């Protein structure tokens, strides 16, 4: 049972600004729900108990939350709930070095385990089949190795994510061969776009250690899971739910008025 | 002239729960400036150097946004560091959530006996080719030295959300208020002329707000003041320029971020 | 009735730091209590209902303090809750680190055209066998309606850490302030009353804080400011009764918290 | 080696009320510093490198205080060397159940590992010694198993202290036999106190998680170590220097009054 997942959540999100200057993006609502939330209940439903979080300068809205306070009870009783059966441990980045450098700061409160690690601007809505770290944790049972989600899209989005080369294993799961972070169309391995949502071994620390930095001088959690899929086996998965990019304007728009319409 | 403004930030925004037992309404972004911030630059173009606000529980967020911190990331944080090294920032917090009427007798602290703005950011005001809601005002007010309220004719289904008046057609734009009536049925509306979120008030309503007992739904309600100040003396309703969102409705809040959207 | 008492708290408070760099220098327990609980229930015995305070940095802990959160527990809560249900708390961040002449130049958005009363907190007075040294200022402007600045005599060697006015005697412990130099040197000291952290100001006091030059440590001084007003017209100082420590030093904060404990004993 | 030290701060701190309200007594100053200072310094000197922090409902200046901000120098020297050198995470004890189980909540940010604890309202000063952390740390790497400081005190005293009864194993190093927390004067097995520094075997997370509430109907880590000591090899070490019991007022008063002097 991977019982810890860690949210970064120290990123600028200079493309959110200025608001993003006193509110981490991660808490951004989707009308009247922030994003980590979603993230939390995902972990919840996928086993975890420990949530991890990685904050910047703008620790405070992310910290008092998720802290005791006090249809209105129905807008509350999930937050609640989640305060309640959740530990939640933080740690902060002292400088915003890359997704990797991120991770490899939360070790203090991971520890040598495997662990889950949820973006929490990328929403993912499934509900029709299990959350998308739910069905990611059942795999982990199965094949003991770090996964990383994938979602296929247009060779014109790829420049933006994370792009794997595998090889299918069975139905959805690719043993992961190459990644290169945001590469142009023309470059893209193939059109399996990397989301936010991994289960990584704990060996997966001493690599980021090790990690230069890369892509936007950033140490990338993709390349030291290139490093990793280089020396034994990892593997990509392509969950089955909707993801809207919440880290882009584009998306955060598209969730909240899907959100808007599905409140009705 | 008036160079004070009173910001209302207290509600407690439960249509926006769970994310406003942390973040106050007034905070939540467009998709990326929070609502205040847009009232704020409207306060300042209408000639307001001393911005009051009246906090309620989650003020943490309000106070850091105003003050001093650290290509679109320069110009998306061009206005607020100017809004910061310009305005002067007060506070007072609503010990209880007694009504809007409430919150600007506590704010009195801030205000003193002189002439003041209100602005309830929840509205969001854009005039493109004329001056913001409030300059219009500052500018009426100048001749008429009164209170004034900003109103707009609202579809009849609509009434029945906000405070409406009867008024004297005295110019182009311009009514005496003769009677108001905070959130009629839409059989007992006096007319199509709603308020929105904009006034200037004379000192004398405070003693007036000293005596006003509950009302609609168990608020003090500035409206029913405003009703005791009307019969008293004249008092102006006008209907500005410029284009409303009424972000206090998800509806509003999400037709003004499709808006802000469409432009960028 | 004086309605109205600022409460200058954005100072550095530099011979505290690092506790400083966090914690405001009025925030600093004498024991069990800060130092500005003190000053409030000082105000409240003056007649004051509104406590606008004037922040720096370190705002956040002097905030949560007057905000709602609640024998044992009981007897020792009692005061600060009173404090918090009767008192109106306003605030004001004095952008830059300029004065205290400057701090109280800020604090005009939260005071307005009305005489006030302002207490420099590290100031801390204890005289119960009469009134609180505020509220004996308070009836004494009741008389005179003029600004009334606090005054206690000290040895020529403390002097030096003070302003100091030049007065002529008006009644008993009364004095027509006719000079005020703000941490003069032994040698230039016009006296030996001493100004202490307790003021009643009429209105006037921000206009000429705002064309006051900065003076002492290149700082605008309340004092300079004072200077200028005392020679405009009437103002005075007053001899209070009570014991005061200056907690705004390590010696006299160690001081007031072994009388302290001596007490609670 | 040991590389974490827990810092438990989520106590009432009912003693120094009022002010304890919206500050930590942990967060308390001497005179110009606050005690976790003291306390991280202490641990750094002892090889640790994170700094654990469990806290309650006044988070905020415990956590604002160890985070980057900007004789003024020669006074912000240490605490900005510890904010650029440690790993200072945090967790938060919901209600406050007792010191132990305030360690069990630790549990998240230590993992299965030998770590350290500092009860900071015992502030320890060390004269030529090293730290008193640092001294234990030392005897750990000999006798690998939980270390529990203790000091001589007055039996007058006794009664707000965990008190052993030890067997001599060799200078200043007791073989613990039994624990009591807190016993009357009439009950003590002896005038050997612990005071606030720990070194702990990770298995005591299981044990704590068996642990019942016992003194004041708190979950005590003295009962968590009496088990502890009866299932295996447990010692108190007797250090050397001198501590302050800043968790009551007479003896922060003093701490003060000592620090004045130094001048
Ligand atoms: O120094 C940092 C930088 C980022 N973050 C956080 O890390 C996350 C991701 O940051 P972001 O900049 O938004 O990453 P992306 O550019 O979107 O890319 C990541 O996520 C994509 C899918 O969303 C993948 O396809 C990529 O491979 C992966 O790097 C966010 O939660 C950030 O707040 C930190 O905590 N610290
Ligand atoms: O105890 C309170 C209650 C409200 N508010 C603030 O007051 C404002 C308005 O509150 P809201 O709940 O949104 O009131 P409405 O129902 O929208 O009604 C007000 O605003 C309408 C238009 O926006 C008008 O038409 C109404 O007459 C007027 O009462 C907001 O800024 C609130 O944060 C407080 O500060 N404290
Ligand atoms: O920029 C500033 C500077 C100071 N303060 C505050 O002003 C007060 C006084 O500051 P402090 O540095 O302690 O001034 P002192 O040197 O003590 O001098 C003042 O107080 C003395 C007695 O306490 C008087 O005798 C002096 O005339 C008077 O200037 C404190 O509450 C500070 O926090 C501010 O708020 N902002
Ligand atoms: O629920 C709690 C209760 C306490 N604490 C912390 O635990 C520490 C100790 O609390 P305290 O109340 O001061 O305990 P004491 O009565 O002093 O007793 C402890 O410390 C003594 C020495 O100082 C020992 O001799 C005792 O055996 C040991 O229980 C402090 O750092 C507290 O803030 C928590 O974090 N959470
Ligand atoms: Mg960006
Ligand atoms: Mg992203
Ligand atoms: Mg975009
Ligand atoms: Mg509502
Ligand atoms: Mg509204
Ligand atoms: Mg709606
Ligand atoms: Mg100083
Ligand atoms: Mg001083
Ligand atoms: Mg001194
Ligand atoms: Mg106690
Ligand atoms: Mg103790
Ligand atoms: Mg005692």
């Amino acid at each position: 049972m991977i019982k810890k997942c860690l949210f970064p959540a120290a990123g600028y999100g200079t493309r959110f600004l200025p608001i993003t200057k006193t509110i981490p993006k991660e808490m951004l609502p989707i009308v009247d729900k922030p994003l980590i939330q979603y993230a939390v209940e995902e972990a919840m439903e996928a086993g975890c108990e420990v949530m991890a979080i990685v904050t910047g300068r703008n620790k405070r809205s992310l910290e008092d939350y998720f802290d005791t306070s006090y249809n209105k009870e129905n807008a509350l009783k999930s937050i609640r709930n989640i305060i309640e059966k959740c530990c939640f441990s933080y740690v902060r980045q002292k400088q915003m070095k890359g997704l990797g450098h991120a991770i490899l700061t939360g070790e203090a409160l991971i520890g040598n385990e495997p662990f889950a690690v949820i973006l929490a601007d990328d929403l993912c809505i499934s509900h029709d089949h299990p959350s998308v770290l739910k069905q990611m944790t059942s795999l982990y049972q199965k094949y003991q190795c770090s996964i990383v989600a994938i979602e296929e899209v247009a060779l014109e989005e790829v420049s933006k994510y994370g792009v794997i080369r595998g090889e299918w294993l069975e139905e959805g799961v690719y043993e992961i061969k190459d990644m290169v972070e945001k590469p142009n169309q023309e470059d893209a391995p193939s059109n399996l776009a990397v989301i936010g949502r991994y289960i990584l071994t704990p060996d997966i620390f001493e690599i980021l250690s090790e990690t230069k930095p890369g892509k936007n001088n950033e140490i990338q959690i993709t390349d030291a899971l290139r490093t990793q899929a280089k020396r034994k086996r990892i593997i990509a998965y392509q969950f089955k739910g909707k993801r809207y990019d919440c880290g882009s304007v584009e998306g955060y728009i598209e969730a909240s008025n899907a959100y808007y319409k599905k409140r009705l």
